[PDB]
């Protein structure tokens, strides 16, 4: 008499009935004999045996959160981390090697309707693949998640899946393909603490194919490059990998061409060397210079890239003193100005004028101020950032070069989108917010699409659709961030606030909490703090700096400098309207192009916060399934029919349990269903008849199996 209960430690568990007394319910805990008395209203049905590590879980008899996190619990404990469930699919981070991803397993699944292989990520690839072909569509997959969850490594199975069957040993194409992720990762992913290849930038991957099916070429674009990484990092933290390659894998000929000097001499590198374990800097180093000559990067190229990546620490080690009581800057000591300044290809007094005293330009004359220290600093900061930027642009461009390098467009595309997830942190910030709007859009693409798919099966069959539109629940969130005018939103807001004189970080909370303040997703909340209601939870912001951050201001002067560097390679990183402003286009133009496509959501769960193999958090991977919409989609199919099944399908299953309905002979599948029906004397109000199939109510089915 088995059921499921809530447990503190295991999220649920299994307990015999022992018991009752109207809605109360006292049971035996199948684990340590303990007793528990409940309301009924906790007791989760608990689904047959024969369900065991279901590989689908729209299969199961009894929709409930407890049915579902067991097999997803048992399934990853027999080392299988895909499982199927319904319309989309979900994978637990194994944390460790699995024999699931070879090129045997690849050819396996070539052709394979999803049902006819164990669940896999080659099979969401094939099929949308397929169908891209049948159909002439262009197929997204998404793959989302938390830090760590395994977005990255499943984005990566896919183009080496693809690369295999779609090839026209691989061939030049495809073998530049598989080394796009290798050089961007190296400039663009850090050690952080929950990830210790944490991707620091969003990415969108197109791959381009023929009529036939064949790989045509690929184009990337990135989001949201966490520029301010290469300043500062927190505890236990690193910088972005290629600083620590570099410095630990340079020639002896390197290491003076660049003017390197060793980890603790770089005020960038806040902690100094730290390990990843299980991977050697120097090693690392090989396969990065590998990846960039395999993909064409020019020996001059490569070299000219690590200049910029040594300029880029040279700049962190200039200080900056007072003149005696004044807060003007000075530079007494001139050597790393000098440094670096060698490695940019402009002259030192020159860019110290251009710090210390910039000439601006002001109408009536020129203005030229001289610049106190916080001032000198903020600049550098600034400049530090911004040229690390422009390299990643600069790499990124060049990686498109080198992989649309045919011309040829092609007929149709399949992308593959590999973006961070919603995350509330200690500290709220900018960045956060531009995030966490992100998925606001991505989420409702999701619940639109489910309400789409499930909506056209309910038309082909007769029944009854009065749901409206799932998706529209994260429209007023949405609205008070990305909202124009009308009441305009945090970010236009903030834009205005820019074009005003004396605006404070301050002063722009509190012009929102005026034109927001009883806004049904705003709270006020520490002057600059606000709190913002979204779809998995409430996030309190930190508006401080953020004025600057929308503006992003860099010294016109040194920047001038730059744009004439002797150096070549420099003068082009330089060949050159908020920040809020510029995301939301990107934002925009990307949901116009997946919303144009078949997509297909990769829901990626990390099973626990110590990055360990085989050990599942129970309460960690239900606040991940409720973040994901996998537990609205319970609730939502709870009020449904969760159990849908064809006529002949029907017959010859339980037949057996009602034998003398059907008479003998031919007869029409709906006929003889209406019969078995009949025969069960089952109320009307737990099922409809459609076109092919029956729509049962839960778990209608479940009674079944039994009486
Ligand atoms: C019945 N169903 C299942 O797949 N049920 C298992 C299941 C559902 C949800 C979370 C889960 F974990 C699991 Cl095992 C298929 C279609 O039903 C849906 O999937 N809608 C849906 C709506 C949502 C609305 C908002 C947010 C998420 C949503 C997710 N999803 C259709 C099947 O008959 C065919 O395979
Ligand atoms: N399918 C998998 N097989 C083996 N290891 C994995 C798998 N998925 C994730 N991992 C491990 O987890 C780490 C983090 O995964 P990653 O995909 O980088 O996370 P994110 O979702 O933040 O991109 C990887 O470095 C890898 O060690
Ligand atoms: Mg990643």
């Amino acid at each position: 008499k088995l059921v499921w209960v809530p447990s503190e430690k295991h999220g649920f568990e299994a307990a015999s009935i022992k018991e009752e007394k109207g809605d109360e319910v006292t049971v035996e805990l199948q684990e340590n004999g303990k007793k528990v008395t409940l309301s009924k209203d906790d007791i989760q049905k608990m689904n047959p045996p024969k369900f065991s590590k279901v590989e689908d879980m729209a299969e199961l008899t009894c929709l409930n959160e407890a049915s579902v996190l067991h097999n997803l619990r048992e399934r990853y404990f027999s080392g299988l981390i895909y499982t199927y469930s319904g319309l989309f699919c979900v994978v637990i981070n194994p944390y460790k090697q699995l024999p699931i991803y070879s090129e045997k397993i690849i050819d396996m699944y070539k052709g394979k309707k999803r049902h006819e292989m164990p669940p896999h990520i080659y099979a969401i690839a094939d099929t949308a693949y397929r169908s891209m072909l049948q159909d002439r569509e262009d197929q997204s997959i998404l793959c989302t998640g938390e830090s760590g969850a395994g977005k990255t490594e499943n984005t990566k199975k896919v183009i080496q899946y693809l690369a295999v069957v779609a090839s026209s040993p691989y061939g030049e194409l495809e073998k530049q393909l598989l080394q796009a992720n290798p050089i961007l990762e190296a400039f663009g992913n850090a050690k952080t603490v929950k990830n210790d290849n944490s991707s620091r930038f969003g990415k969108f991957i197109r791959i381009n194919f023929d009529v036939t099916g064949y790989i045509v070429g690929a184009n990337i674009e990135t989001y949201l490059l966490e520029k301010s990484r290469a300043i500062r990092q927190a505890k236990d933290e690193r910088t972005f990998h290629i600083f620590y390659y570099l410095i630990a894998g340079a020639s002896e000929q390197m290491r003076n061409d660049l003017l390197l000097e060793g980890f603790n001499n770089y005020t960038f590198l806040s902690n100094g060397h730290v390990p990843i374990p299980a991977q050697q800097d120097d090693e690392m180093f090989q396969e990065t210079l590998e990846a960039m000559t395999i993909m064409g990067f020019t020996e001059e190229e490569q070299t000219s890239i690590l200049r910029v990546v040594s300029s880029v620490l040279q700049l962190g080690n200039i200080v900056f003193k007072k003149e005696r009581n004044t807060d003007q800057a000075s530079m007494p000591d001139n050597t790393a100005a000098q440094k670096v300044c060698h490695l940019m290809g402009i002259n030192v007094t020159d860019f110290t004028r251009s710090i210390l005293t910039p000439r601006i330009k002001v109408g009536a004359a020129v203005v030229e101020k001289a610049q106190t220290k916080e001032q000198a600093d903020f600049a550098i900061e600034a400049l530090a950032k911004a040229k690390f930027e422009r390299l990643f642009r600069w790499i990124l461009t060049r990686v498109n070069k080198a992989l649309d390098k045919t011309k040829r467009q092609g007929a149709s595309f399949l992308g593959i989108l590999d973006i961070a997830g919603f995350e509330i942190f200690e500290i709220n910030s900018f960045e956060q917010l531009c995030i966490n709007y992100t998925n606001e859009k991505l989420q409702q693409l999701f619940n639109h699409t489910m309400f789409i798919l499930e909506q056209e099966e309910y038309q082909r069959e007769g029944i009854e659709w009065n749901f409206i539109d799932f998706g529209l629940d994260l429209q007023p969130c949405i609205e008070l961030i990305e909202r124009p005018t009308n009441p305009p939103g945090v970010l236009a807001l903030l834009d205005e606030e820019c074009w005003f004189p004396k605006a404070t970080d301050t002063s722009f909370v509190e012009k929102l909490i005026q034109e927001q303040g009883n806004h049904a997703k705003f709270q006020k909340s520490d002057k600059t703090e606000f709190c913002i209601l979204h779809y998995a939870g409430k996030v309190t912001y930190n508006a401080s700096a953020w004025l600057t951050k929308n503006m992003d201001p860099l010294n016109d002067n040194v920047t001038s400098l730059l744009n004439q560097s002797s150096d070549k390679f420099v003068a082009d990183l330089w060949k050159d309207r908020t920040v809020g402003q510029l995301y939301k286009e990107q934002l925009t133009k990307l949901m116009t192009t997946l919303r144009n496509t078949n997509p297909n959501f990769v829901r990626c769960i990390i099973p626990n916060h110590e990055k360990r193999a085989g050990k599942l958090d129970a309460h960690l991977v239900l606040e991940q399934l409720r973040c994901n919409g996998v537990l609205e989609g319970i609730r939502i199919c709870r009020q449904g029919f969760p159990n849908r099944i064809v006529f002949q399908e029907f017959r010859q299953r339980y037949e057996i349990l009602a034998a003398n309905a059907i008479p003998k002979g031919f007869m029409d599948g709906k006929q003889a269903c209406i019969l078995m029906i009949k025969a069960l004397e089952l109320d009307p109000n737990l099922y409809r008849i459609g076109q092919s199939k029956i729509f049962f109510r839960t778990g209608v089915l479940a009674h079944l199996e039994e009486e």
